[PDB]
This record gives C-alpha cells, sequence and structure tokens, in this order.
C-alpha cells in the first residue's frame, strides 16, 4: 500500500495495485530496480518490465515473464513476490548476490494486461488477449500460440472463437511483439523463463516438433535439479521433460521461439496445483508457492551464470 513492506503478498491484487507496487519498489530501491515500458496493450494499457541491475552495460540477462494467460492468477502474484524477494536477498544470499553482481534480471509480472483486467471485471477464467477481429464476433488470441515457432502448425486452433486461437499471423499480438522486439534488440539474453499454471511441471523445448534439442542432456539435468530444489520446501512434486513428450504437441510457444533465437536456457513453469483448485488456487497458497518456485528458478539461474 504505502510501502512494499505493508503490501499484502498473501492475497490477489488488481492491475492498478500491481502497477502501484512497481513504482513503490523502484522508489525504495532506485540503485537496483528501474521500470521500463516496452509497449502498450491492445486496449492501450502500458506494458511494464522491471529491470534489476547492479550496473554495467548490456550485461548477460535473464528474462522472466508471468501471466501471459490472464486467468492464471498464481503467476502474477508470484511475480510480485519475486520482485520484492530480489531486493531483500541481494547482499544477504551469497548465491543470488553473485548472480546480480554479474547479470541483469528482467521481470514482466503482467504480460497480458487486458486479459488480466478482464478476469477481474467480467470473466475470471478469460485467458486470451482482447484484440478484436472484424472477421469474427469472438475476441482474443492465445498469446502463447502467437510466437514465430512452428506458427500455425498442429497444436493450435485457426478458429478465432477457440481458446487456443493462434492469431492471423506470427507476432500479430502487440503484447507478444513487444517482447520479441525488446529481446532481439537487447541481444544478450542467456535464459528465458515463462511462468504458467497449473500442473506442476518444468518443461523445455520443443512443443511444436518431435525433434530433440541439441542441448537436451544439459537442460534435462538442470530441470531435474530445479525440481529437486523446489520440492525441498513443502514436498511439492513436479514432472519435467520436453513440451511435446510431457504434454502434447503445441505450436507457437514462447520458449520454442526463444530457444531458436539462441537462448539456451529456455524453460516453462506450470505452478500449483494438480487440479484440486486449478486456476482458482486459494490465496493461502500464494507465499508457499512463490517460495518453492524461487528455489527452482534460482537453481536455473546458478547454471546460467
Amino acid at each position: 500500500a504505502r510501502s512494499t513492506n505493508t503490501f499484502n503478498y498473501a492475497t490477489y491484487h488488481t492491475l492498478d495495485e500491481i502497477y502501484d507496487f512497481m513504482d513503490l519498489l523502484v522508489a525504495e530501491h532506485p540503485q537496483l530496480v528501474s521500470k521500463l515500458q516496452i509497449g502498450r496493450s491492445y486496449e492501450g494499457r502500458p506494458i511494464y518490465v522491471l529491470k534489476f541491475s547492479t550496473g554495467g552495460s548490456n550485461r548477460p540477462a535473464i528474462w522472466i515473464d508471468l501471466g501471459i494467460h490472464s486467468r492464471e492468477w498464481i503467476t502474477q502474484a508470484t511475480g510480485v513476490w519475486f520482485a520484492k524477494k530480489f531486493t531483500e536477498d541481494y547482499g544477504q544470499d551469497p548465491s543470488f548476490t553473485a548472480i546480480l553482481d554479474s547479470m541483469d534480471i528482467f521481470l514482466e509480472i503482467v504480460t497480458n494486461p487486458d486479459g488480466f483486467a478482464f478476469t477481474h471485471s467480467q470473466n475470471r477464467l478469460w485467458r486470451k488477449t482482447r484484440s478484436v477481429t472484424s472477421s469474427s464476433l469472438c475476441v482474443g488470441v492465445d498469446a502463447n500460440r502467437n510466437w514465430d515457432a512452428g506458427f500455425g502448425k498442429a497444436g493450435a486452433s485457426s478458429s478465432p472463437c477457440s481458446e487456443t486461437y493462434h492469431g492471423k499471423y506470427a507476432n500479430s499480438e502487440v503484447e507478444v511483439k513487444s517482447i520479441v522486439d525488446f529481446v532481439k534488440d537487447h541481444g544478450n539474453f542467456k535464459a528465458f523463463l515463462s511462468i504458467h499454471s497449473y500442473s506442476q511441471l518444468l518443461l523445455y523445448p520443443y512443443g511444436y516438433t518431435t525433434q530433440s534439442i541439441p542441448d537436451k542432456t544439459e537442460l534435462n539435468q538442470v530441470a531435474k535439479s530445479a525440481v529437486a530444489a523446489l520440492k525441498s520446501l513443502y514436498g511439492t512434486s513436479y514432472k519435467y521433460g520436453s513440451i511435446i513428450t510431457t504434454i502434447y504437441q503445441a505450436s507457437g510457444g514462447s520458449i520454442d521461439w526463444s530457444y531458436n533465437q539462441g537462448i539456451k536456457y529456455s524453460f516453462t513453469f506450470e505452478l500449483r496445483d494438480t487440479g484440486r483448485y486449478g486456476f482458482l488456487l486459494p490465496a493461502s497458497q500464494i507465499i508457499p508457492t512463490a517460495q518453492e518456485t524461487w528455489l527452482g528458478v534460482l537453481t536455473i539461474m546458478e547454471h546460467t551464470v
């Protein structure tokens, strides 16, 4: 509210509160955090990214996006906790301190602002963007099927009314193109993590093809380690593997795109739970979910540094 120290991390927040939170955090830690606007959503809402850095010029970076699918509230709530966590652990935790002393972390808490606002306003289970097409009465695109990676192939729908509609063409959604341009312009990202829910899974490329990535052995071992670390707090069990062998074929996914850009450490997290509550995860599970997930993310970060 008035300070990130009085902000209630154990409850779900609206878009305005999360945006106010960003300004508070930047005001409290000006030498570490800065807020960047990488674009504007379809409905004109600013798209913000928090940059955590201790200095340098274009240092190797880590990308983390959450809430690309709006109804997955546990992701945006985890993102807020993450932001605060970075500021409290720098200079306290030896490992995280070493990471921030050599690398920058870019965090996008609300990747799909329009959808998020909608879930609070009209439909709690809305997942797509809110772009309109004259071609249909239906609204929105599945932003995680809109990337240029096997775009339009099996694992996505060509129907505008579908929950998995991929869009008219790759990167048609400004919420996606804003990330694409930013990452390509930066040119020095080493890891790309996209957070979702639910299912308790840690996945790596690919989803659109059965082809195995040349870094499978390494990513599979990193995934195994991250899962072990995450489980150490509350015993939460995760499964890991490539997207297509673990779930099913899925085209136009973000990490398939990032990996094809040369970002080796591309992973997607599917948080709690396994179905008991699903997308409506109780607010009482926010902090413990965030705490365990942190352990997994840091593990991946340690391997990138």
